[PDB]
């Protein structure tokens, strides 16, 4: 019955490459929540469990989208796709919350512990507290509420029909630009002088982890609203063999994307691994992830699938003199 | 009887250890206003009707929502909950006093004296107060009293973590800094500085006097600190290492903290200024790999270590 | 007819304390605002009618709301309070202060004779005045007021509806002690003028309003001037042992709802309007300072039957235990 | 039809005193004004004629206000009376100057023929004399829109003028130039100032070419605040005496003590605005007792008039 | 049909005086505009002719909104006047940039043919941005000046007579930019300086990126039509030539009450000059007038002159009374 | 099956004058786009491609209307036109950019196939980037977002359609890019270093716009992961500007001929006439409009005349061109 959070990892291991980190918090909190689905609740009465619910911080190409999206692949429960700055303005908060509860019972087919067992997905997190407007962001209190509880009622056409708030996994996710600033700020990085040099602290994780409500606070977000979602998961930076095995491994991997591609118009693309590696570290220049990742290997591919239609060439090999240096097509080979 | 102060403050000092400024006022506010009521509204001979309210002030993650969500669990009477973020736009004021009244009614099995011994909790006044705002009078009308049980002898709180609180006592008592000859002795960053505070301090957090004339109780919350936070960790019944605990003991693993970590703990979330929301985070950001791991461990005792907590994401020992 | 003015203020001193400049100018101001009103229009021939639209100088704390409404409530006229920072959002000020116009109107029963009879009170305008120049279109739609805001759109006639408007006026000490001094480094006899804040508030000349920021435009409609006086530990004690529901007469009445007699000392009264003048808390921190006294009280009543709960000035303050028992 | 400008003028006469020379140019632009409008504005070729807008000169206290409501009271035409102090932005502000013209629908009674006989008067233009001038957009793009219909005068005080017309005489520093050159001088200059010293104070051009008429106030004096306490139907004497004389005791007003009074007045800056105020600071202590005074009369004499603190002499 | 421009600029020489480049420009617009909509394009299978929209360029004051009304007089077709300086802050009051073409169609009663025929005439352009200031109008604007032919973002605005009028006071700034920028001389030495009337007929469009433009605003309003200076013969052929002549105006409305004001032709440049001397534009004209009948209308109470004269004491000075006919 | 880029691009380029690289760029996404919808997926368990939709940057001037009209010309394909600025207004105006969508299903007549076949032009995207309620307080930035990520078979009206089928022709006017991602080297600016003015630029830095360009002119980087395609713009030429003069069938040289001649006048145009009107054209850095500006300039009087000219033809020569003082020389 209930996924162990190993399992959850695991198969997340398919879909989604590296990442851990928030891996093993994602699967913690649904594990948790499903525990507390399956039980009577998995702490006894007048005992309040956490909510178990995750803000991510993310940057650009990291598998926001496809983490996600898979977690309802993989768990094939009921899921809701949003974003936050779409709900930020008052007079019409508590309507449309009821539209991705319609969205949930709906991929529920109208049952109450699948509805339970629903996803929620929120995107734009760090675009709402634009300022560090009385009538303007209204959603944090609101939010809050629905979280905390709308069971059987209209939220803090279809009044009922929406599920347990404190069993649904929330995962909201935004990218939170000042992560270099206010964390090594907190550490005295900005400043002229410098600090304590204990502040190198020597491992750039500890950069990103180190995050706490302060950073947040500093971005004009209030506590509070951070509080109700107990878990803070940061993606792992980019880096060229997680970009190698996101271009090469998972479902949607890109090269066989293309390769098949090609392969519509029976034309062979073949590769040399260590142009991607080179590719990759362009990519990692372009600050883009796996979404930039593409938009090079377009840059090499755009006048050979251009003439493919056309072209007698056999096979067209992207090799590092035709995609991380020069300005010939993949190399003709037979 | 009408419940005690003194017995309103014990109990929650059960659920929320330490702040008991706050709950010694809003107990004598709430005993007043009850015994108030049981004697039938107030009396004769020119006693005026009190309203006997409470503002909620101090720091955020301090259960000062769920201290009086806790006095309603403990005293069973009716509970209202609102925000007045809502209150502050028109046309749903009215209608937000509805769904205050009727959540209050119903609570009361329609009884006139249980719904007259309600309590109404109102949030987020920091959200709209600043110095207008649409709150001072369309809700001060309310606060006097109206039928739509009538409003003017039931109870009501306002609570919030009010930013005011390190701004306006910090203007007064915080530029006492130079203490180049010591005049000014009470320069004491929070401890004097939130035992300062006036309604006026008030004023200049947004509200108007005659809100303050709704609101004769005006208790500041003590400052939170880390041994009564380590006493909330696991003496209340709603405990967190007991819902950590039981929650990995559902995984058949028994979980111990050693209150020297648990010590730490509570200083790591004083200094990150999260409050008791973000303990529960914190112990997360220990036990993830713990909890992470066991479904697929042979550990018995997976005791934090002192260690641990001074690291924040380190894994204990294992013995089997 | 008209109230008149020694009436006015003889019945308005047993509400408020002093304030005999500001009883006398709204005595005056009442007197000629009913005899514009009761008079059919003061000369036949059609004048100008009476302004008589009271601007007042008074501190914090001090009676001012109170002197407004109980001078209403002893005419039997309704009131209208207001606060100029609640109703001020933009130019768009209008929709702000007729509700408070609609504070007069369902105050006054909808009727307009005794909307005319009472009385608009804005309250604190030199918070909102203030000098700057290190909001003038919303001081003309105030100053339309006074001009006389008619049925239509910015109703009953404002100028013939009483207006008083409350200020601290804090500078003009500084402003009076510039005309006064021949300004403030001062040296030799000075002190001809230069001796204590009676003195100067005594003297307050409202020009100096202007010069501290005001426009006279508007305040050439303003032809009373209400100065209140500066109150004291003795007035303090009188806040507290004159008025009929004064708040330690309402603490007595509370603890009286246990049954137990809490008493207070005049001297533990008079220690707490030192320490209240001294943390500067007006008449309105002193019920807040008793409830600090008796919390404690209050806290262990249900369980105490004490006979008399006496607050006495080692208990008022120190605070260290409860006020004595009597057994 | 409408009355001519003299006879306009005389009947402002009794409720302002003085500022006959922007009197005259008002008298003269509204009657233009309503012949276009009565007369079927120009029979020949149906061609534009001039709309008469007027830019008014003046000190404060200047009964400015009180002319506006006067003529509004003569000619039986609706009005709009407005200020552009607060309306200093650009974009939005101007359409709340179009509903400033709504004011001018309520006051016109929702009648176009009305409409176009309303009369737009504006005040303190030259705190936007600092070239957002989202109010000289406006002048501009109303009257052309039947918006073009509409009367509009503004008014200001401007301090700028000191410096024009110590310019506009000998220019600049060589000899040539001299203390002989174009002989006009500092204080006509206030009347004829010229839409391009309109220019030297800081207003849009085009916007000037908007104010077809200039006109200019007198500025105030003593004997101007004693004939404003005395003459018109708002005398502070009649009412002041009135109030008193409703008690059967009468107020010998001496006109020296309010020659001492209106000095007061001008010594305070404050002009007219500060009379209602200087006379109350007098007979505070005379509506005090009234009522209980059995005088036959009192009488403000010099020596009350000099302290403004005791009661006016009594006689018994 | 489709009105020559001949007879167009012959008309309009009715009620503004010089300006006759931008007067052929633009009536060159009308001629170019029926033909593109009466032939609904002129290219074969009718592929997409030049829309060829109109930004015109000189003095304030000029008549150019009275060429503007009186071209909508000329050719009785539907007008409309947009202004740039109320529309800048989106969803405050930047929305009406579909609405100037609603208030057009309702004033063309919703008709499609003679709306083609119809103008949009925009003022205030040059007063907006700097090159955000008020930048933010040239994005509000440019989605109709591309011009919807007959989808809804239907008149197409490209067939529509599209006149966009303005002062444009910074040109000698860019003719000291051009010319100034030879600065000091000390080789070349200010050359170019031959010429002064040169500068607004030298205007270039990167003169309106410094003015405040995106050069596909600048691009969408191909045709510049230049202004001329009014000087004292356009001034004296305005106040007296035109049908809307202001000295027959005054002259009317003095008659109204039978009083002829003659006025001396050395009056009459007098006032020119005094005009040149404000630069008020023929808008200040009348402007000058006031100042001398403020005693005429006034006194003609108490005074039965059935005429009155005007000289150039009058008229330079303008501080006597004008001299009586008794 | 349908049409190959290479042949669009041609057609394309038959109206649509200079603009090669990018005109190949938008073909191979059209042909992603129709391939995925016919071949309707590539992999293993009908595993889809990425959005792959383009992003136009470059000078104003380039004829993004003749391409946006003559792609639906070629292609039989139900089209959209958007513009970020129109929906900019947050609370109730950024959703009904779905209107623009709606849009796209009027010109499939609502069929589902032909919008997931339809396309959707996009404008003045660069005059939204911001980097008060300032940096996107436009909702029109996030709703884009949220479709170019991908709305599959959703409501956030009939059923959405997903994204990675439709193609969006995301352009903007992009003026202010230069100098900046010129800076990228070109902060050899009063500093010397690195050779210093050793870079033959212009070109070579605007082909290499790295995302973190857009980002510097304000962009959301992010947004550019929604936008993998980028593409550049060829600039200004002065005979792609002559070859808009003749080759097109909205020649504009054929417009001013077509339009003169129902005057009874043959205007004809010298080629290097052309060249001159072309060169002041690229000084005037407005592309193809400023040289409608130019020739009017030149025909203004011409036109004028017209109507009484009893001339047969004019012709332009250089003296006209390069100087506009005369009338083109009259045959009669």
């Amino acid at each position: 019955e209930v996924p162990k959070p190993q399992e959850i990892r695991h198969i997340l291991s398919d879909y989604v490459i590296g990442q851990e980190r928030a891996k093993k918090a994602l699967a913690v909190a649904v594990y948790n929540h499903y525990k507390r689905i399956n039980s009577n609740e998995t702490k006894e009465d007048e005992v309040e469990l956490s909510k178990s619910n995750i803000c991510l911080i993310g940057p650009t190409g990291s598998g926001k989208t496809l983490l996600a999206q898979t977690l309802a692949r993989i768990l094939n429960v009921p899921f809701a796709i949003a974003d936050a700055t779409s709900l930020t303005e008052a007079g019409y908060v508590g309507e449309d919350v009821e539209n991705i509860l319609l969205k949930l019972i709906q991929s529920a087919d109208y049952d109450v512990e699948k509805a339970e067992k629903g996803i929620i997905y929120i995107d734009q997190i760090d675009k709402v507290a634009r300022k560090s407007d009385v009538s303007g962001e209204g959603v944090q209190q609101a939010l809050l509420k629905i979280l905390e509880g709308t069971v059987a009622s209209v939220p803090p056409h279809q009044e009922l029909i929406q599920i347990d708030t404190g069993n649904i996994l929330f995962i909201v996710g935004g990218a939170f630009d000042g992560i270099e600033q206010i964390v090594k700020n907190r550490m005295g990085e900005k400043v002229i002088g410098f600090g304590t040099d204990n502040a190198k602290l020597k491992d750039d994780e500890t950069y990103l982890s180190r995050v706490v409500p302060e950073d947040l606070l500093k971005f004009g977000l209030i506590p509070e609203f951070i509080g109700r979602l107990p878990v803070i998961a940061t993606l792992e930076q980019l880096d060229e063999a997680a970009l190698v095995s996101i271009l090469t491994e998972p479902k949607n991997a890109l090269v066989k994307q293309y390769k098949r591609m090609l392969e519509l118009d029976d034309v062979e693309l073949e590769f040399e691994p260590t142009a991607l590696i080179e590719i990759a570290k362009e990519a990692i220049e372009r600050k883009t992830g796996a979404r930039g990742l593409r938009s090079i290997i377009e840059q090499i591919m755009l006048e050979v699938m251009f003439e493919i239609p056309s072209r007698d060439d056999i096979t067209k090999c992207i090799i590092t003199e035709k995609a991380a240096r020069g300005e010939e097509e993949p190399q003709l080979q037979l």
